[PDB]
């Protein structure tokens, strides 16, 4: 599914994302916006290293989920990458929380550095009741 902006904001808030390991809701929104356009079903193959990015946060198969087909990979979220293509984003959120328990936190995603870091991201949550 493709979330509407404010629907997603509230959904993430219910799932405990607001301020998780220091990360505001507007940061998570900015990440989802630029990774996927708020789209849970998105996959992107990285021909360079044979990994794939999955779902609304575009979580990568080399480190985070198992797809069977990524050489040398591990699965720190202990999930099938299939779990990250559901309309229900609970598993994706749990896996995003796992990513940001590592030292880089939200910097793990390059798109966040590019599109969100050191910016005014308040627009992402404006009017959403969060
Ligand atoms: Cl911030
Ligand atoms: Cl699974
Ligand atoms: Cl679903």
């Amino acid at each position: 599914k493709v979330f509407e902006r404010c629907e997603l904001a509230r959904t993430l808030k219910r799932l405990g994302m607001d301020g998780y390991r220091g990360i505001s809701l507007a940061n998570w929104m900015c990440l989802a916006k630029w990774e996927s356009g708020y789209n849970t079903r998105a996959t992107n193959y990285n021909a360079g290293d044979r990994s794939t990015d999955y779902g609304i946060f575009q979580i990568n198969s080399r480190y985070w989920c198992n797809d069977g087909k990524t050489p040398g990979a591990v699965n720190a979220c202990h999930l099938s990458c299939s779990a990250l293509l559901q309309d229900n984003i609970a598993d994706a959120v749990a896996c995003a929380k796992r990513v940001v328990r590592d030292p880089q936190g939200i910097r793990a995603w390059v798109a966040w550095r590019n599109r969100c870091q050191n910016r005014d991201v308040r627009q992402y949550v404006q009017g959403c009741g969060v």
